[PDB]
């Protein structure tokens, strides 16, 4: 249960290390910690800044001989203004220098979404996207090594399908919200029958982040689920989203948090229980109201999720 195949051949471990909002010196600490106690998986993203933080704790992994680089997977992101063809293997260096990484195993496209480069996300900044064009120079960096595999975050069914359909290398990952109250049944359905691998990200419901107002792990059918299996309602959803074959990217600080998700490996969720998580009620926490606008391409939620929200 350790590991799922990407398209491209390569081992993805099932659990990685969530590092959006991770301040000074505590994500450094928590990926270190993380993959002392056996994590194998960190996923990073330019945008939230602290990738050099990030290279730092692996640079000491590596020299305490905690790892070597082939045992890890890591994962990062290229930002909404970076979409350009000719900033797209430039973005990725950025990312490779400040994570003293010479190839990442997987770099992903963060959203469908543009922004001239080096602005921020406001109405007279956006650019109207060009997957194709974009996914283009993905594609380069890939053939050149700098990337294992690429893939996209925050797609739709229809939108990886429609980049699917240009593509010469198909993304390996469509990395996207989902725990059991956002599962994703459409979109894991679609990834099945292409190949791509889905990998959740809040598959916690991100309890911690306070705009979104999550409490999927206070669901009683999770909690019933939980103590009828003797486990914490977090290893639940965890333990959910790896059985319907995703990898999870658990989000934490806490070293002893951080060891209860790793232990999602060795035990099920019987047919009988899961069954119930039909009963769950379903809503999308990350909206993406941050792209959603009169002036921007999806001028409604349903136009960026394309019906899946
Ligand atoms: N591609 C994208 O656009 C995108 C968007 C969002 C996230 N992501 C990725 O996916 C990762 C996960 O999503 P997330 O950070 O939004 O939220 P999450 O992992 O679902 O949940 C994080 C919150 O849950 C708490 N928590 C962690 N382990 C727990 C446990 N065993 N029991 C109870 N509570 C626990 C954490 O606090 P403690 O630190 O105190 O444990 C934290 O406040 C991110 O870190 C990021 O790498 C990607
Ligand atoms: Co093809």
């Amino acid at each position: 249960a350790r590991h799922f195949v990407l398209n491209t051949g390569a081992k993805i471990p099932s659990v990685g290390l969530g590092t959006w909002q991770s301040d000074p010196g505590v994500v450094g600490d928590a990926v270190y910690t993380a993959v002392k106690a056996g994590y194998r998986h960190i996923d990073c993203a330019k945008v939230y800044g602290n990738e050099k933080e990030i290279g730092l704790a692996l640079k000491k992994l590596f020299e305490e001989g905690v790892v070597k680089r082939e045992d890890l997977f890591i994962t990062s992101k290229l930002w909404n203004d970076r979409h350009a063809p000719e900033d797209v293997p430039e973005a990725l260096n950025e990312s490779l220098t400040d994570l003293q990484l010479d190839y990442l195993d997987l770099y992903l496209i963060h959203w469908p979404f543009r922004v001239k480069k080096g602005t921020n996300t406001s109405p007279e900044n956006f650019i109207t996207p060009d997957i194709p064009a974009t996914w283009g120079a993905m594609e380069k960096c890939y053939d050149a090594g700098k990337a294992r595999a690429i893939g996209v975050s925050n797609f739709s069914s229809k939108k990886l399908g429609d980049l699917l359909a240009v593509a010469r290398v198909h993304p390996a990952v469509d990395q996207v919200e989902c725990h059991p109250g956002w599962q994703q049944t459409k979109l894991h359905n679609f990834c099945q029958s292409t190949g791509v691998h889905l990998t959740a990200y809040s598959p916690l419901g991100s309890p911690g982040t306070t705009w979104m107002n999550g409490n999927v792990l206070k669901e009683p059918v999770i909690i019933s689920i939980a103590e009828k299996l003797g486990k914490t309602p977090a290893q639940v959803a965890l333990r959910w989203n790896i059985q319907m074959g995703h990898s999870v990217l658990p989000k934490s600080t806490n070293e002893e948090r951080i060891k209860q998700n790793l232990d999602v490996y060795d035990w099920s969720i019987p047919d009988d229980l899961l069954a119930k998580f039909s009963e769950i009620k379903q809503a999308r926490l990350l909206r993406g109201n941050f792209i959603v606008n009169p002036q921007s391409v999806y001028k409604t939620h349903e136009e960026l999720w394309d019906g899946e929200l």
